[PDB]
């Protein structure tokens, strides 16, 4: 005979199956996947099927399979287009990513990132006067812009960056419709906005560097990861690195961070507004932290307990990424239920962060959840996972929890923050892959004191 099929999620009958309903409902669909099979269950995904997995045995499973077993390598495919096929560093497979962050995420370096990172927040307020108000994603994705790329590229490349490079970064994020496990380069409008998104950046790197060669005035020094690109020469003389290279590597470098930390920082104020008593904790605890008069590099590099949980609650109910993929490499049972090589296997924080066994009133915002006493991000190891688990546990962590301190150490000592709609009309944006805020988020500000 054949292989006994695996629990199916009811639904997906539309032409790609689930995946009409992954793009317009991806949480709903997952939380029924989960309600109607249980921790191992299965939904279809154009031609492929997912085999989603859920609750602590299976997410275990899933977070310490090895590369061999559970591949994220092509687990998602929406990200080639995006990376390019250009090539700067040629290395192995897992030494590529390496050198994309392990540099800039350095802990010597830390301290140096968050005083880059306060500098970034206080040029992006420097403008808002006495009030005003402003749009979370509009702000946020653009300040992320400039932390990302000052950190991890150089001070030097931020500056010569703009709001175009946000705009056009956005549109690379966007074009991760969930069509991509059909095929990333399908004729869609939001794949060719992608396309031209992408060229758009490469444009732009290019008129920096050309810049640079006409003009590299200074005192001879502050040159950055970018000048040393430029300079690298073939055997011939002629320059090794086209624009789109670089670019391509520069674009690679940041977007981990971006779209994680955008949302992440949007969720954050968002969460704070609608819960005063929170909000008012950290406000207190920001100001009395900062009296001994060390700076954010200092403190964002420390303990900061009330924003720290209100930010592990934000993420545990905003998890960035809301699903994590694989592409088993062999057969393996779970639960009495048998994966097959070339299943695409997944587990998703988006659900399992709001399991009401692990999580009590998951759906509720409960900061103490991670104090001393209760700590459950630390009890449920397989279960909360905004930065996923295991072998491919976000080795960013440490950065963007740092980078969400100094973040709102500077903006929440600075200004007050209302919200200028209804509490309920913030919500996600899960038309793509990658996770971004919807908008309208309008929100007043107002200088404190
Ligand atoms: C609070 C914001 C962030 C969240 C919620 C987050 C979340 C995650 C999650 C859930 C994974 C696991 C993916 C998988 O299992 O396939 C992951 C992986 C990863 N993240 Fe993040 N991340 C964040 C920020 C960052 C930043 C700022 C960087 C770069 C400095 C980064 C770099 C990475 C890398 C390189 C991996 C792959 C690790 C591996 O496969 O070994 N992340 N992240
Ligand atoms: C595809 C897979 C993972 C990620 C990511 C990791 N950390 C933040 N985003 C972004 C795209």
């Amino acid at each position: 005979m054949s292989a006994v099929a695996l629990p199916r999620v009811s639904g997906g009958h539309d032409e790609h199956g689930h995946l009409e309903e992954f793009r317009t409902d991806p949480i709903g669909l997952m939380q029924r996947v989960r309600d109607e099979c249980g921790d191992v269950g299965t939904f279809q995904l154009a031609g492929k099927q997912v085999v989603l997995l859920s609750g602590s045995h299976a997410n275990e499973f899933f977070f310490r399979a090895g590369d061999d077993d559970l591949d994220q390598a092509k687990a998602y495919p929406f990200m080639t287009p995006i990376f390019g096929e250009g090539v700067v560093f040629d290395a192995s497979p897992e030494r590529r990513k390496e050198m994309l962050h392990n540099a800039a995420l350095r802990g010597e370096q830390m301290k140096g990132h968050a005083a880059t990172i306060e500098d970034q927040v206080r040029r992006m307020i420097a403008d808002w006067g006495e009030a005003g108000e402003i749009d979370l994603l509009d702000f946020f994705a653009e300040l992320t812009i400039y932390t990302s790329s000052a950190c991890l590229i150089g001070k030097k490349f931020r500056d010569q960056l703009d709001g175009r490079f946000a705009k056009l970064y956005h549109e690379l994020e966007r074009g991760t419709d969930p069509l991509a496990y059909v095929d990333p380069y399908l004729p869609i409008e939001s794949f060719r906005r992608r396309d031209e998104a992408r060229n758009g950046l490469v444009a732009l790197v290019a008129d920096i560097m050309n810049g640079r060669i006409a003009n590299p005035p200074t005192d001879k020094s502050d040159r950055d990861m970018l000048d040393v690109l430029i300079a690298v020469k073939a055997e011939t003389g002629t320059p090794r690195f086209s624009a789109d290279e670089i670019t391509g590597m520069f674009i690679s470098m940041m977007f981990a961070g971006h779209h994680t930390s955008s949302g992440t920082a949007s969720w954050t104020l968002i969460e704070l507004m609608r819960h005063r008593d929170a909000y008012a904790a950290v406000i207190d605890e920001l100001d009395e932290l900062y009296g001994d008069g060390r700076s954010v590099s200092f403190h964002a590099l420390r303990q900061i307990p009330q924003l720290e949980n209100v930010l592990k609650e934000t993420l545990r109910l905003h998890p960035p990424l809301i699903i994590l993929m694989r592409v088993a490499k062999g057969e393996f049972e779970v639960q009495g239920h048998r994966i097959h090589e070339g299943d695409l296997v997944a587990a998703s924080p988006a659900i399992s962060n709001r399991i009401p066994e692990d999580f009590p009133d998951p759906h509720d915002f409960v900061p103490a959840r991670y104090e001393q006493p209760r700590q459950e991000d630390l009890l449920n190891r397989w279960t909360w996972i905004p930065f996923g688990a295991g072998r491919h546990r976000c080795v960013g962590a440490a950065f963007a929890i740092m980078q969400i301190k100094a973040i709102f150490s500077v903006l929440l000592r600075e200004y007050e923050f209302e919200m200028a709609q209804p509490p309920e009309s913030y919500r996600n944006d899960h038309s793509k892959m990658v996770v971004q805020l919807a908008q309208p988020a309008c929100v007043r500000y107002r200088r404190r004191t």
